[PDB]
């Protein structure tokens, strides 16, 4: 296991535009495309992504390159962000990949907004880093997936993700 496998299980590979859980156009392995309600709008960011005429449909390739982009944009908002930053330096590598995954699904903004739970996580305090990121809009709205996230905190390990 890996943030790329572990993303692709928490984000599906869809090859059309479709919604995600907040009904925002996206393509791919989450990416997301854009939060206007306009369909054309969402085509021609995919367009612009991609670097040709689409018909709102990519291939696995495609949709490969643009995970690889943006784990990458992801782990780079968390390196340019001061608030991230230590959190993830202070992290073993499989606590990295789940906060990855969390800038991945809610952006660098919305991850450094955690401060209390991101001072739990440096304190190296899972389970009560646990309790407290369940205690979040995240957590409502997408339980499943916020539950794995957290296990991968508080054990360090895989199993969230195993079988
Ligand atoms: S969270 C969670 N996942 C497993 C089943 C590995 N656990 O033992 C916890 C820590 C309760
Ligand atoms: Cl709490
Ligand atoms: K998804």
């Amino acid at each position: 296991m890996n943030i790329f496998e572990m993303l692709r299980i928490d984000e599906g590979l869809r090859l059309k535009i479709y919604k995600d859980t907040e009904g925002y156009y996206t393509i791919g392995i989450g990416h997301l495309l854009t939060k206007s309600p306009s369909l054309n709008a969402a085509k021609s960011e995919l367009d612009k992504a991609i670097g040709r005429n689409t018909n709102g449909v990519i291939t696995k390739d495609e949709a490969e390159k643009l995970f690889n982009q943006d784990v990458d944009a992801a782990v780079r908002g968390i390196l340019r962000n001061a608030k991230l930053k230590p959190v993830y330096d202070s992290l073993d590598a499989v606590r990295r990949a789940a906060l990855i995954n969390m800038v991945f699904q809610m952006g660098e903004t919305g991850v450094a907004g955690f401060t209390n739970s991101l001072r739990m996580l440096q304190q190296k305090r899972w389970d009560e880093a646990a309790v407290n990121l369940a205690k979040s809009r995240w957590y409502n709205q997408t339980p499943n997936r916020a539950k794995r996230v957290i296990c991968t905190f508080r054990t360090g390990t895989w199993d969230a993700y195993k079988n």
